């Protein structure tokens, strides 16, 4: 079916807020996409809101039953989600002000 955990929402800007809320934030690229799903490659979880898991894969896969992103080919963002990937948040790495810098502890 379809499912509002699986429509992940661009953020203007990264707080604290969005950062507890989920489980993991990562710096990825975007290497395609299939069907439903953006291929990602992971460069680094980071250390918050919890200290990161020591292991980690290099690849996943984040899915979009909603369409209010469209994120592009071999780009980098920060994505923070929840557990199996979902009610994530993404921003343009390219563009982190030194506040989210901070916030990441980057």
């Amino acid at each position: 079916g379809s499912h509002m955990e699986y429509c992940p929402k661009m953020l203007s800007e990264i707080r604290q807020e969005d950062i507890n809320d989920v489980e993991t934030v990562a710096y990825v690229t975007v290497t395609g996409k299939t069907a439903r799903s953006y291929n990602l490659q992971y460069w680094r979880l980071y250390d918050v809101p919890k200290t990161a898991p020591s292991q980690w894969p290099s690849f996943g896969t984040l899915r979009d039953d909603c369409g209010n992103i469209q994120l592009t080919a071999d780009t980098d963002y920060v994505l923070g989600c929840k557990s199996g990937n979902q009610d994530c948040f993404v921003k343009l790495h390219d563009g982190l002000s030194q506040k989210e810098k901070d916030l990441l502890k980057e």
